């Protein structure tokens, strides 16, 4: 009938992973009942323009030989740093490879992505060059942008020895900091879900066609082979990367969040859903959905034409992975950053784990079944109302917790026990005007 | 506490959406923060017996060369006319392509599907034949059935430009005529949930034979490439054709309608789900399960014949498509019915969407991130005794609303205010006996 | 606002499926609306070390030819025989098959499954013998495993004629018994949820390799038809084969039983959610996930090394069957058993149909369209406490219904009428030690 | 606002909300002369607007009116270049960008 | 305890716990030299320690003491060779194994 500590714990880490208060781990509040290790992973780097030593090319080129440098095309990025660039972070809930980390000269109409599977896909330290017509890039092309993972090696270590897993919380600090008088620049964050799913793309297979001449042998096997079959399973994700511009993602969701770039981002991403269950590490190649050509079966077609119906292209990523289903896909936009920035990127993820008999995971385990309906029912109230993202330093919400949590806690069902605790009114966060009030009508003074 | 006014209007779309009051359009009450537009689309179409110019055959012979009408055969579907006829309407969840007609010279055992894909299908205007021993139909073939698929473009073109969509509520009205002196017939209507998912038939491949008989070429390849695979992903329903007879229907279903033909039909398609998230627009080649043949791993069996297991068939309507999920099948039958009838479809179907940037949808989006809990779960208290249909004057139900929403809304947990509302009893739609009484009693004077 | 009649009895059928009140059957709490008939499946068997009469090869002599007993192999078998054995018993959610049976020398360190596809895997009464070292057994090898499955014929006739189904509740009990002096032993017991789903596994096609090398016939046809594809659909269980040791399991779930052999277990295996909805019969090939062996592109690769990526090993069953979703597996281990044991596994199975139209079922028929949230609630309340067993002969628990259910059934919300009903505690089921207390503290002395 | 075309897109968006208000109308007849020309960019979300501004404004209009006095109007001084700025009621700007 | 090295695997077990207790360092500095080395294999769980035991040890140190009187502490006798065995207050222990 009240909410406990365990469970405000929760909502407080779920909500706020970053926040200077959340100092102990707690786990999600359902008693699973089973022996649990929560482990709590948290990354620091320092993005900036990469030299041209850290700057690999993804096409044909680095087929079967390893990961090639840039052949001195690197003069081409030197012009790209002449001007303001255009910084992109897209974090989908892989576990591992936490954020992917994008480097455009200017801002792109889309979310692009190659047709063809990249080669060596690199950690964040290094990137890899992708060229402007949307395609690998070669030495000796035109450079289009800049990619790179930013990943997590302990996270694939502890999810080795798991029997099941499950994300608590995730957030991403985007820290910016650039010379003075250059400090110029928009920031834009944004929150929605991607609902992936285990899908195979429609491939085509190869018809043999053997013509014997001999006299004796004239078998002339014409027999067609070449019939529509299912390809190797892989987890797409249903990302809108056609819709992923900075303006259409601020005028579409009303909680993205937009500020000046020296403002920075913080995004806790949140869950889309109430229940959380566990689920066993199954790393699959990722790959994204992209959108159809042939219209195909879409229009009255005959037999033949069933096979090239509404195809979606589908975006091999070439990474492995296990992702955090029903967890929210977060995308941040600095648009017209000086070339010499620095961004200082904090992620802090916190996961449950069910340690496998003789692991190291075993050593670290902790009871605490506790159960809090509550809890739940509270972030299910609460998800649709928090913005997506904050300014870098606006971290230890006074709002949150004894109002915000308190205030929402008596909405669920009737289960009230204290009459009023306080009135909800609708937040106004404009952070590029100052002009920000909070979720009870209180100004919020800049802190930064 | 108390059901909000948007929440009471969405419940009153949802239930009832061709009814005369609901001239305002609102979206789902579950507070999505996200730009939206509401689209509601109301066709009308008359059905009557097609002439010979609208007919073509799905055979092999429309293969290459486009659709093809019948050669006059139309002799045997005159033939038809001169007896009663059977009439069904199939709502599959498929957002276009509303419905789908089909003729019958008499009731039908089950809703049988041709094993081979049909060549070119056709919207509703132009109807397709089938043969009488449920195959394709080439000219000089027995004529078995007529079908048509009821076609909506506007969707098409409104869904091209979407992020995502959910369909908000679907209606179906039947009015029927028929000349004087020939009103003698029976309609009947279910809706039942048939979930269906994305999934791929299991298929084989060949095997290449070859045999190289030359002095020096002796390869000889006999490799068996002839294993099982899966095919091209569909999405698949598994809706039951084998127990889609009017009689199986009645007898199952107790919500199920059955009533005179001119009584017509109204059928408020309802959701089957509490929950209504968006999806992005994913259209794919729509087919329906069949049974399987082969008991294959069914029984103890060697390892060869794993793969002849319990395979059961698909066929392919060759209409491509997007499907609301959650949401029910909708089957009516007109049985007897006079061969010169007159039938006039009158389809609402309202649904919301997230445009696109640029789209034409942008220019007509409204901001009402209204939530409701108490419409929602009135909605999945009422699911389970609504009746699948009424008769297709039947609207402005005096009941629904103020009574029936009002009795049913305080059921949800304890979170009531008023003490009591209204005693809820079982109606009786006993529409064939004229004994019709609704949800508190009252009796039903015939209005039409 | 109060928990109904009905309610009561499905969630005491649910909970204590053999306890020996349970004499009435009744249907799922969902105020369904369809008919539906429920049956009752109790069947009994005796299974102690099998003679060599009852004793078949998996391995490749038995391909072609059906079943082959052991080549008088089974002096190895005696061996066995002459210390104490192991028995696994493996309740997975199919509806036929309910039990996995199999006998090992002594406790394995996990749940192996053979890479190959067995041949002719036999139900109960017949035993098919599995090699030491993880593969399939001919004669001349070295026994490994004895394996069976426990088939109810009854439930696949039913099933057959019917259009829906779902699982109402299942129990297996499992009366051990031995000679005087040789009652030894240890028994362990746990459910989990081993979430399965339909998934094709990643094979590859074989490449074709013409070499013509007559004078006009030079064709050459080198074409790779070596490509990555998905092989046939199956319903594969996610169970962990690696982490299914007894100590594990143990250690992992606190509601594991663990007593001494004689006692015997009863397992109630419990769904994993709070909505059943009724699901068409689809027999599909069974299969459980192993693991990966070549991490792919978990790490930096090329394109070509796309497809050995993460690819989790499948494990065939050659088995097909329709598995009831969301059902916890279980299983239980009897540990330093005396090889002249003798178990009576007695399973209770009720389950709910939608009778097909001319079918058995039609004439079983029973409208009780009864409607209950505080039964479900309650049940999603309990399911998290609960143990996963009890002894053999503990039924008809005193504070089962009337206590444990009546106290669990006020929390749900606030919608609560009795003030307080009783308190409720953590009760300690230590039946090694025999302290066993229950939910309220009262003590449980030994029946048996 | 549009008149949809029947078969047109926009018919698929319509909105029956024909309500009338004289006071709105006369109110912004009212305010369209003392109301300035532009304001900076962030200087969005007036205070002074609405349940001050229009209220203050909506009485003079006839004498249709309820309520005795909502609030003095006085004149306002919009200085941005001088950081001077006071709105319609007396009340102070602080500069918010 | 471990102080983690940062990158390495118990930086992802880490508890952050700076809990301080005079009291119970000082009832440990007490107890040292009146506890058993040893006890029977089986002789697990004592009924003495902790709610006796302990709080009958924690108002020794200094004179920082709340409640009056706790329970008075006698010296026992670990007599586990002739089953003549006595707790620290004197409650005799009949065997467990």
């Amino acid at each position: 009938a009240v909410v406990t500590a365990a469970g405000l714990a929760w909502l407080r880490q779920y909500l706020n992973p970053m926040g200077p208060d959340t100092t102990s781990v707690t786990g999600y509040p359902d008693g699973s009942a089973v022996t649990t290790c929560i482990a709590d992973y948290s990354n620091t780097f320092n993005v900036s323009f990469p030299p041209r030593e850290a700057l690999y090319c993804t096409g044909s080129s680095s087929s079967e030989k390893p990961t090639l440098v840039d052949a001195d095309n690197y003069a081409k990025i030197d012009k790209w740093s002449n001007y303001d660039i255009t910084l992109c972070v897209l974090a989908l809930p892989m576990l591992r490879n936490v954020v992917m980390l994008r480097l455009y000269p200017h801002t792109p109409t889309a979310f692009a992505l190659t047709e063809q599977t990249p080669n060596f896909p690199q950690r964040f330290p290094n990137w890899s060059v992708y060229s402007a017509d949307g395609t690998r890039f070669n030495n000796g092309d035109e450079p289009g942008y800049l990619q790179s993972y930013v990943y997590l090696p302990n996270v694939d270590k502890h999810l080795s020895a798991a029997r099941g897993y499950r994300l608590l919380s995730r957030g991403i600090t985007g820290i910016f900091s650039a010379p003075a008088l250059e400090t110029q620049g928009f920031v834009t964050a944004c929150q929605y879900l991607a609902e992936g799913s285990i899908q195979s793309q429609s491939i085509k297979s190869d018809a043999v066609r053997s013509v014997t001449v001999n006299s004796d042998g004239t078998v002339k096997n014409v027999e067609s082979s070449s019939q529509t079959v299912s390809s190797m399973p892989r987890y797409v994700f249903p990302l809108d990367g056609d819709n992923c511009a900075p303006s259409s993602l601020t005028e579409t969701y009303h909680q993205a969040y937009q500020s000046k770039a020296t403002d920075g981002f913080y995004m806790p991403v949140l869950s889309s859903s109430r229940d959380n269950p566990f689920h066993p590490p199954q790393p699959r190649a990722i790959a994204v959905y992209g959108s159809f050509l042939a219209r195909g079966c879409l229009d009255p077609v005959s037999e033949a034409h069933e096979a090239d119906g509404p195809t979606h292209d589908i975006y091999r990523l070439n990474v492995a992975d296990d992702v955090a289903p029903l967890f929210n896909t977060g995308v941040v936009w600095f648009e017209g950053i000086s070339p010499k920035f620095s961004l200082k990127l904090k992620t802090r993820t916190v996961l449950q784990y069910i340690p496998t008999s003789g692991s190291v995971l075993a050593n670290f385990t902790r009871h605490e079944p506790t159960y809090d309906q509550i809890a739940l029912d509270a972030a299910d109230r609460l998800r649709n109302l928090m913005p997506h993202a904050y300014p870098a330093a606006y971290n230890d919400w006074g709002w949150l917790g004894d109002l915000l949590d308190s205030a929402i806690s008596m909405l669920p069902g009737v289960g009230t026990v204290y009459n009023i605790a306080k009135p909800l009114i609708k937040p106004a966060w404009n952070w590029l005007g100052n002009k920000v009030s909070d979720f009870f009508g209180n100004p919020v003074a800049r802190d930064g």
